[PDB]
């Protein structure tokens, strides 16, 4: 997360860290047993880390919890982002408390000017590269599919949708794939891609999470 803010410990409950060996993407709590991360995120090996603020040290909130099974979305495209959306079922249930929450899928799509939570623990620079221990927040508008269009060298589908500021400066990184994108309480979007980092005319995309509300409610159902 590039010119964002330290969110503060657990107050972003339902952030996950996947780690395998180290943090290599964020991922949203939607149950006790379901996270749901980016399909790019897809590695073997995942154990998922519940109740993190400063992912290099133990303090005291952390449940880590090894993933049983992945699911990457049945039509996730790999050279084209669209779909890019995973399921990862834990071993077993989180205990769920005031800094392990879920978030709840949201009823209907966000619309653009709609002020979002973006969180992570991502490279925080738009040129070179420092990353935080301790996660941190961007809050950022939706913005509107012309001007997401518009800002892409990339074909872009209605599985997307980009949010953040196009002057530059304020943006999600490498290292927030998976995590969320929570606006009026409702996990909207999935950190997904972005051509650089907080980069002028060059907001961040996300996975539209409400389009894909059936497939994740059946998947975790059948599952
Ligand atoms: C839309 C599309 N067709 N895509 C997505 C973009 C591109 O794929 C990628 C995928 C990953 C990267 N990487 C950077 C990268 C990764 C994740 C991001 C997430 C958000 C944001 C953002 N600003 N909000 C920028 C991001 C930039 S990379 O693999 O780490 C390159 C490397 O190995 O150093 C760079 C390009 C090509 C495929
Ligand atoms: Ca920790």
């Amino acid at each position: 997360i590039v010119g964002g803010y330290t969110c503060g410990a657990n107050t972003v409950p339902y952030q996950v860290s996947l780690n395998s060996g180290y943090h290599f993407c964020g991922g949203s709590l939607i149950n006790s047993q379901w996270v749901v991360s980016a399909a790019h995120c897809y590695k073997s090996g995942i154990q998922v880390r519940l109740g993190e603020d400063n992912i290099n040290v133990v303090e005291g909130n952390e449940q880590f919890i090894s993933a049983s099974k992945s699911i990457v979305h049945p039509s996730y495209n790999s050279e084209t982002y669209n779909n890019d959306i995973m399921l990862i079922k834990l071993k077993s249930a989180a205990s769920l408390n005031s800094r392990v929450a879920s978030i709840s899928l949201p009823t209907s799509c966000a619309s653009a000017g709609t002020q979002c939570l973006i969180s992570g623990w991502g490279n925080t620079k738009s040129s070179g590269t420092s990353y935080p221990d301790v996660l941190k927040c961007l809050k950022a508008p939706i913005l509107s599919d012309s001007s997401c269009k518009s800002a892409s060298s990339f074909i872009i589908t209605s599985n997307m949708f980009c949010a953040g500021y196009l002057e530059g400066g304020k943006d999600a990184c490498q290292g927030d794939s998976g995590g969320p994108v929570v606006c009026s309480g409702k996990l909207q979007g999935i950190v997904s891609w972005g051509s650089g980092c907080a980069q002028k005319n060059k907001p961040g995309f996300y996975t539209k999470l409400c389009n894909y509300v059936s497939w994740i409610k059946q998947t975790i159902a059948s599952n």
